[PDB]
């Protein structure tokens, strides 16, 4: 029951951000939270395009580099290319179906669409630093250590799209689909949404910090340099991404959204805190795995890992998660010069 | 019959360099090779003491380098620190006692010493960026890279002293030793001379300048700039040293000097090739232990390899040797902003 323009005249300042009525009216001129509203006329006045980057020194810099840091260099690259793969299109394939108010809808079509520029900026760097591009686009399907994070990560939305679908053609109820039984309840879609969010939270808020700063440690050391400029732009947009999933998330679980969100933010509460330290405890084995060969200036094993703690505590906080590592200062303060915008706080506060 | 001061007033413009009257009268008016004294009076004119270098931003550097970096840094202060410490003492021991001209006496003196110089300038180095020190002047002695080394390098000086003391207190001939032949030969020492001395340019000419040209990488990156400076100086010195070898090595081969040491070095010429091809296989295995755990910005194996075989071709053509490489130019152009002094050209042309 999906419906590309429902036909109720609803009011949808008093719609929940999900679940409710499909959005039929896109209409910009009241909001029921205009923080949606604020991030597209943010994310629309940020627009770039990869080509407005010189990347070509970074082709010298790149077949300069020791083996080492070449791995670690285009590990990291790699990386990024499989999030925003998966940040591209799932927003849009997960949450539209899902969404009841137009600031929201268009904020996460936008979203999207901001993503979709991270990854045509990603094959700009690649085409322009290696011979042959291919060799590292198939390496982002087949790397043992990609393909672990790919999974997981991937699973949230899956999850989600799939308990979405039995919604939308089953409704709430147990069923009988070929022989078996089927529970569809939107108490448990909820929960799967939630838990999506805290996930997609922990990947723009803490998986893509630890990867802007592999990419400015190169910047750091006058190296990689165009490089770096893609990744202030991204890091910019990043920077919203993840404050639009901080506003849902906190939204949901006060209650003032959807009382029963609230209960249910309280129920898997210990499932949040869990996924994030899981997270993080896997940016910490990524660390491991780009410093395998060798470090750099500036950045290590060690390093990369005290910075994985800093956000992921200060990440958490935001969605009123208990800490799970003690309380450190940033081992990485250089990193705040390539974290910064006018326009929005782009580094951690 | 070594005498410290000899009873015959002899001429000693017509001395052989050396086997001829030991020198008794120190005197710098006139001289068979004015090579000598101009030497004396650029060594005099560069002295330099360590401790007017400031190496105190060394400590931070090497502390920041991944720890295959440190051993590149360390692994070629540590070769360094061998090589002056035989050359510290080696010219005076081996040399002194057969020189028969007192230019060249006093050369030696006052290359001997500038050598200490440079060990002195190695502690001040080592002392500075280590938390122990004796750990490092331990592993001197005991890697098992260096000392390979060191035996090859202190068997040329260790017997020439051995035969010069046979030819001192025996003089020519056959004789018997608590029952045993001992052949002492006049031919023979002359021979064990110009291999030392073709050891000891190979030495400054090529093993020195492939440290330097390490060094001066980091330097090249902007780290461990205290220790370049102090090696800038030990280059310029250096410069010194082997020209006065290729002038010893060119004048014994010419006839000019003694007749008979020139069809000596026609005799034993395939064997100087051969020890020359030896030390460039032993550098460019030294690379190969240097950067086995990696390599960093602007130096590697290859790359050093390549400027062995640059520099030995350059080093045997100035003492009369075919070139064993290819003819290449310059790897590491940028190693000739190091190796460049106004009162003395540093780098090899
Ligand atoms: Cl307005
Ligand atoms: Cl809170
Ligand atoms: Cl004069
Ligand atoms: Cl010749």
């Amino acid at each position: 029951a999906y419906t590309t323009f429902s036909q109720t005249k609803n009011d949808q300042l008093k719609e929940p951000m999900f679940f409710g009525q499909p959005v039929n009216v896109a209409r910009y001129d009241q909001q029921k939270y205009d923080i949606f509203e604020k991030l597209i006329e943010k994310q629309l006045s940020f627009f770039w395009r990869p080509e407005e980057v010189d990347v070509s020194r970074d082709r010298i810099d790149y077949q300069a580099l020791p083996e080492h840091e070449k791995h670690i260099f285009i590990s990291n690259l790699k990386y990024q290319t499989l999030l925003d793969s998966i940040q591209g299109r799932s927003p849009n394939v997960a949450l539209l179906p899902l969404i009841s108010i137009p600031e929201l809808e268009t904020w996460v079509e936008t979203w999207a669409f901001s993503e979709t520029i991270h990854s045509r900026s990603y094959t700009h760097i690649i085409r322009n630093i290696v011979n042959d591009p291919s060799v590292v686009f198939d390496d982002i399907v087949t790397n043992e250590q990609i393909q672990k994070r790919a999974e997981g990560i991937s699973s949230y939305y899956d999850e989600l799209i799939e308990m979405t679908s039995y919604w939308h053609l089953l409704g709430e109820g147990t069923h009988t689909v070929n022989g078996k039984t089927v529970t569809v309840s939107l108490r448990e879609l909820k929960k799967k949404l939630y838990l999506c969010l805290m996930s997609v939270n922990a990947l723009e808020a803490i998986r893509f910090y630890v990867s802007f700063a592999c990419s400015f440690a190169f910047a750091e050391r006058e190296l990689m340099e165009g490089n770096a400029k893609i990744i202030r732009l991204i890091a910019r947009d990043e920077a919203l991404h993840l404050t639009g999933t901080q506003h849902m998330l906190n939204l949901l679980r006060s209650g003032a959204d959807d009382p029963e969100m609230a209960e249910i933010a309280e129920e898997c509460k210990q499932e949040c805190y869990d996924l994030f330290v899981q997270a993080a405890q896997q940016e910490k084995d990524w660390a491991d795995y780009l410093f395998r060969d060798g470090s750099m200036i500036g950045l290590n094993k060690d390093i990369l890992c005290q910075y994985v703690e800093y956000i992921t505590n200060i990440r958490m906080q935001a969605v009123g998660l208990d800490l799970p590592f003690q309380t450190r200062s940033n081992p990485i303060p250089w990193i705040n010069t390539w974290l910064v915008s006018d326009n929005v706080q782009v580094a951690p506060q």
